[PDB]
RNA sequence: GGCUAAAUACCGGCACGAGACCGAUAGUCAACAAGUACCGUAAGGGAAAGUUGAAAAGAACUUUGAAGAGAGAGUUCAAGAGGGCGUGAAACCGUUAAGAGGUAAACGGGUGGGGUCCGCGCAGUCCGCCCGGAGGAUUCAACCCGGCGGCCGGUCCGGCC
RNA sequence: GAGGUCCGUAGCGGUCCUGACGUGCGAAUCGGUCGUCCGACCUGGGUAUAGGGGCGAAAGACUAAUCGAACCAUCUAGUA
RNA sequence: UGAAGCCUAGGGCGCGGGCCCGGGUGGAGCCGCCGCAGGUGCAGAUCUUGGUGGUAGUAGCAAAUAUUCAAACGAGAACUUUGAAGGCCGAAGUGGAGAAGGGUUCCAUGUGAACAGCAGUUGAACAUGGGUCAGUCGGUCCUGAGAGAUGGGCGAGCGCC
RNA sequence: UAUCCGCAGCAGGUCUCCAAGGUGAACAGCCUCUGGCAUGUUGGAACAAUGUAGGUAAGGGAAGUCGGCAAGCCGGAUCCG
RNA sequence: UUGGAUUGUUCACCCACUAAUAGGGAACGUGAGCUGGGUUUAGACCGUCGUGAGACAGGUUAGUUUUACCCUACUGAUGAU
RNA sequence: GCCGGAAAGGGGGCCGCCCUCUCGCCCGUCACGCACCGCACGUUCGUGGGGAACCUGGCGCUAAACCAUUCGUAGACGACC
């Protein structure tokens, strides 16, 4: 509807969007950060690899508590891990995209992910019960995915 | 032992009219399915909640997907108004660009550097009088005719106060 | 075959570990260990007693998670 | 031919409170001067209401021994259903049936937005429809502990004894 | 241990009826049949520390500690006493 | 620069060993490290005091010890220029 | 071609070379130059450090690290053998 980024040509690129998807929003960040310059064709191997736990996703900005693992050091950090449902969102999504470009008329196998956002979504309550009596909420991170692929060769 | 209209009172009730009043956290608790939902054995306690557009014209049709959900297409002046939809601020978050980074950060004073824009900058002011040179007009002073106006008549005549 | 008799189930209770938990399963629960278990026994329903009052084998205990004077509205925007 | 409002690395003024222009967004009203009036200026009050962070993808999802294989349906199966195997409850039961209480949760069909703190093809969830039959089971009848009128008494009185 | 009350599918609370085989004094505990269930609001991989709940320890035997707290010893039945 | 008997003890005293059984500080070091014996609530008993409710640096017995996942410091483990 | 160097290694001296100058230095003669019209960062070290590319040539070179897997002399996870 309305992109954060326009694509500098309107004709080379395809754009796909989703809003109100139940994935956490933090590991869907890091994921797209994960992919955000890669070809089409890569991008979806890694994240069928991450998927069956062959290639980490690192977790750089919200990385409190998150366990360390020997694959982040092919992505020169310490601590990774593997968002599956997190990878197969936006995995439909960038199957989306791609029949997108398809139908605009394009060159799908010369397609890079030039712009990739996560934004957070309105959150929608649970109710968790505590000692003595007390009610907390069980607050849930829906988040926003909107992408914009292009050729480059 | 007794009766008795008028002038007098009126935050309930049936109708009305008005206001230097409030303007949706205000004004009644209640602008809305409000003494409603809901809590308490009960007596009782008691909310939140307004706005698409002029008109639904409320997005036919193609396409990916199990679907939500997207890409095109279309309506409308406007979807940057898409059924909790007028405007859309701050805290907080994403991304892009620029810059920087071992004494937490931020701050005052003084410069320097780099950016974004502005000046619509890029050969730099005019204004009077006079001298000289080329010009061009119905053209100046004076005189006459008419109109208007300002000041007087040592004490002009007439009014009004 | 007697006993407000003993050991010990169900039931009723709640000693010690000062154990578990202690933003709990839980605004008093859990485990093991314990007390009593034919009697002043345990228990449903009905019924009576109501706040300076009730009821109390008496701890100021209980009276709807509230008790050395319950709860609700009002006097009340009480006084500092 | 664009008011209020809002945003702004744009240009300025004022010692200051503040204000004026430019650009953008917005779509119907607003302001200057002379007087008048006031529910008239917020950083605090363990202030009120609403919203949002770091903590943090952290604590945690450890009471009661236990699951595995194949198939089916399905877009999709650690969790649904069928079969097989291995276990538990162990007749003071994790069995079969009632009272109080609940009030349609019962049965069938369909759905997978929300809920069932993972998931779900399942559900006490949601949507459609169905379902409780009495002379001989109970209530209705009796009276118990007790409650309660009339006569009467008391009482300012509602009324009470 | 999910249709009731406790804010909830809450290890709490809430009145009764029926009651198999073996062992055994026994309605004790333990194993099974009829009937039921899926381990109690999730799974997978490893087996560090510290925990929670269980055990075992040479020689000594309360020296520990306020205090034998905690655990351990004893345990049924028959015959003496 | 110790092992013990008695005491809640700090102090004290005693037995034994020893080479010697020196003295002190760190919020009278150290309770989100423990314990809870003493003091230090609410229950009770005694003595003295008070007419009484009650009091006692007098004795006695029974009595809930909460929270770390934050920053630092420290202990280890990746890594970074 | 010969030597000269290790604490954080010497562009130095010497022996020959094919060549070229009577030129370099000091006094004199001789004229010439953008004489830019009084005016500022002028004059170097400097082919300076660093980064991208346009390049014509010659000489050569076609590696590892990590993940995945395995191991258990290691281990919470990383890490390590
Ligand atoms: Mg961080
Ligand atoms: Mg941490
Ligand atoms: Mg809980
Ligand atoms: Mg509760
Ligand atoms: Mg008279
Ligand atoms: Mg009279
Ligand atoms: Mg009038
Ligand atoms: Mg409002
Ligand atoms: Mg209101
Ligand atoms: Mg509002
Ligand atoms: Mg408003
Ligand atoms: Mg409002
Ligand atoms: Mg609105
Ligand atoms: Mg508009
Ligand atoms: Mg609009
Ligand atoms: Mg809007
Ligand atoms: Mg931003
Ligand atoms: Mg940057
Ligand atoms: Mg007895
Ligand atoms: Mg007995
Ligand atoms: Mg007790
Ligand atoms: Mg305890
Ligand atoms: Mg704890
Ligand atoms: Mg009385
Ligand atoms: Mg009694
Ligand atoms: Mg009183
Ligand atoms: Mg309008
Ligand atoms: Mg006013
Ligand atoms: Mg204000
Ligand atoms: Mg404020
Ligand atoms: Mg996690
Ligand atoms: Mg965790
Ligand atoms: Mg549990
Ligand atoms: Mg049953
Ligand atoms: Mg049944
Ligand atoms: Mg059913
Ligand atoms: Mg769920
Ligand atoms: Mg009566
Ligand atoms: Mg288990
Ligand atoms: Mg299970
Ligand atoms: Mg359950
Ligand atoms: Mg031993
Ligand atoms: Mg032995
Ligand atoms: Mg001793
Ligand atoms: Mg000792
Ligand atoms: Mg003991
Ligand atoms: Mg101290
Ligand atoms: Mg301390
Ligand atoms: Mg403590
Ligand atoms: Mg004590
Ligand atoms: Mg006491
Ligand atoms: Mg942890």
């Amino acid at each position: 509807v309305r992109y954060s980024l326009d694509p500098e040509n309107p004709t080379k690129s395809c754009k796909s969007r989703g809003s109100n998807l139940r994935v956490h929003f933090k590991n869907t960040r890091e994921t797209a950060q994960a992919i955000k310059g890669m070809h089409i064709r890569k991008a979806t191997k890694y994240l069928k690899d991450v998927t069956l736990k062959k290639q980490c996703v690192p977790f750089r900005r919200y990385n409190g508590g998150v366990g360390r693992c020997a694959q982040a050091k092919q992505w020169g950090w310490t601590q990774g891990r593997w968002p599956k449902k997190s990878a197969e969102f936006l995995l439909h999504m960038l199957k989306n995209a791609e029949s997108n470009a398809e139908l605009k008329g394009l060159d799908v196998d010369s397609l890079v992910i030039e712009h990739i956002q996560v934004n957070k979504a309105p959150k929608m309550r649970r109710r968790t019960y505590r000692a003595h009596g007390r009610i907390n909420p069980y607050m849930s991170s829906p988040c926003h995915i909107e992408m914009i692929l292009t050729e480059k060769e």
